[PDB]
């Protein structure tokens, strides 16, 4: 459909796998995070995951949880998150933007409004790590209305039936975690390939070029977050750009 499908079609013609970079708005502070976002985009990021600070990030690892807390103490609001998206959208017109948000904030703000605002500020789709199954259909329906790409989540232990539900739920792409929360996720993706034609990105545990090359050998893309956030924490912008450049190196053929 939109920017996501266009990007994967583009990467395929370039014989590349996608690098999905995840950073948190407001960590270690708004200004520094904005520089970080610009740096990863300038160095090869194909799809951006924009972190929306949340008070109870139970699905994130230690490093990202720190980013959540710090950003919230800096006073980062949903409005600041979208301002950053709008700002980046002007400089990078075709890079797909995925808003990483927990479910509660969407409900608190209001589904219609949340989606309306996201679309107006450049967001292409969402990644909801803790989406309650009993709230999924309603959210998907609203997202469809505002043309926001729904990205279902899979796991190394997803059943064949779940995989088919994931494929039909995905508008343009899917995201699988790499660990049971390697060989296991690789085999799961192969099954996925049998049942689904939509691109799939794999995350968790990526921090070295070797990791990107290995995962990219069977996935259409890799997601990197904690490794980037760590560098951003010390305002090591140059090293961050270097890391993104290196990761992207392991994603070319």
């Amino acid at each position: 459909m939109g920017r996501i499908s266009d990007k994967f079609t583009e990467l395929k013609e370039k014989r590349e796998k996608a690098l999905v970079s995840y950073l948190m708005v407001g960590y270690p502070d708004y200004e520094t995070s904005l520089k970080a976002f610009k740096e990863v985009l300038k160095n090869g990021t194909d799809i951006l995951e924009i972190g929306f600070p949340f008070s109870d990030p139970v699905a994130d690892g230690p490093t990202i949880q720190v980013a959540h807390e710090v950003a919230l103490k800096n006073g980062i609001r949903f409005e600041d998150v979208l301002e950053l998206s709008e700002t980046l959208r002007k400089e990078f017109p075709d890079i797909p933007f995925l808003l990483m948000t927990y479910y509660n904030p969407i409900f608190r703000i209001g589904l219609e409004k949340f989606c309306r605002l996201s679309r107006e500020k450049g967001i292409d789709g969402f990644i909801v790590p803790d989406l309650p199954p009993e709230e999924a259909e309603e959210l998907k329906a609203v997202m469809k209305k505002y043309v926001l790409s729904f990205v279902p989540l899979g796991a190394p232990t997803s059943t064949r039936k779940r995989i088919k539900l994931i494929c039909e739920a995905a508008d343009e792409m899917t995201y699988f975690v790499s660990v049971t929360g390697y060989e296991r996720i690789k085999k799961k993706v192969e099954e996925y390939r049998e049942l689904c034609d939509k691109p799939v990105v794999v995350g968790f545990g990526v921090s070295k070029k070797e990791h990107a090359r290995e995962i990219g050998s069977f996935a259409d893309g890799v997601v990197v977050g904690s490794a980037l956030v760590k560098l951003a924490g010390q305002k090591k912008i140059e090293d961050l750009g270097n890391l993104v450049k290196e990761l992207k190196e392991g994603l070319r053929e």
